[PDB]
């Protein structure tokens, strides 16, 4: 995230950290939303590879132990059958991890709510996205989880030309373009948590930042849109 601020400890509880194992310890690749207490959504994308991973929840800095954390294995990885890694901007960029056990829940370690299926945000509705990817184009990861306001900008503006024109499908949520405020490598596979009737849920699943840069004007962070999948994402439970 760039230009964010520090979440605090128990603001996100159902962010997770998406790890793969890095000679003898592990390394931060994607975020992910707890959705199940043994089910994770990500981004296909960060499946992409054929590595080992682990899920992390209840994690607040990654290179402190914080008392709060469980560190679970990946028994299964469900990716949407549509995905074509050389066509992100098909979309379909969405995956579900079963975790090899079930998580406990507690208040760093939550569900994460999900929108309605079709539900479609109003240009400029609030949201934030959180995540430990780089603070700034070109940098480094962040220590501690970060958030950073990104109100929606909505599919007739997103997908005109002066912004990512035909690349953005109404499958997916952009948000933010302000220049200053942005997703950035390693927040992908994360939520956009956006407030709805008072509550926060998950509409969004971060996709992919301007080859150009993070926080770039008119280029907003592109999430796959939850509220598309809500009917995909129950199938899969249901039959695994
Ligand atoms: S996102 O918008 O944050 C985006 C697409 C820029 C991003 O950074 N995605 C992260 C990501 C994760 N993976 C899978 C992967 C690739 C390579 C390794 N590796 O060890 O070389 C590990 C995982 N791809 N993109
Ligand atoms: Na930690």
């Amino acid at each position: 995230v760039v230009g964010g601020t520090e979440a605090q400890r128990n603001s996100w509880p159902s962010q997770i950290s998406l790890q793969y194992r890095s000679g003898s310890s592990w390394a931060h690749t994607c975020g992910g939303t707890l959705i199940r207490q043994n089910w994770v959504m990500t981004a296909a994308h960060c499946v992409d590879r054929e590595l080992t991973f682990r899920v992390v929840v209840g994690e607040h800095n990654l290179n402190q132990n914080d008392g709060t954390e469980q560190y679970v294995g990946v028994q299964k990885i469900v990716v949407h059958p549509y995905w074509n890694t050389d066509d992100v901007a098909a979309g379909y960029d969405i995956a579900l991890l079963r975790l090899a056990q079930s998580v406990t829940l507690n208040s760093y370690v939550q569900l994460g709510v999900l929108p309605r299926a079709g539900t479609i945000l109003a240009n400029n509705s609030p949201c934030y996205i959180t995540g430990w990817g780089l603070t700034r184009t070109n940098g480094q990861l962040a220590q501690t989880l970060q958030q950073a306001y990104l109100p929606t900008v909505d599919y007739a503006i997103c997908s005109s030309s002066s912004y990512w024109g035909s690349t953005v499908k109404n499958s997916m949520v952009c948000a933010g373009g302000d220049g200053v405020r942005s997703g950035c490598q390693g927040d992908s596979g994360g939520p956009l948590h956006c407030l709805v009737n008072g509550q926060y849920a998950v509409h969004g699943v971060t996709s992919f930042v301007s080859r150009l840069g993070c926080n770039v004007t008119r280029k907003p962070t592109v999430f796959t849109r939850v509220s598309a999948y809500i009917s995909w994402i129950n199938n899969v439970i249901a039959s695994n």
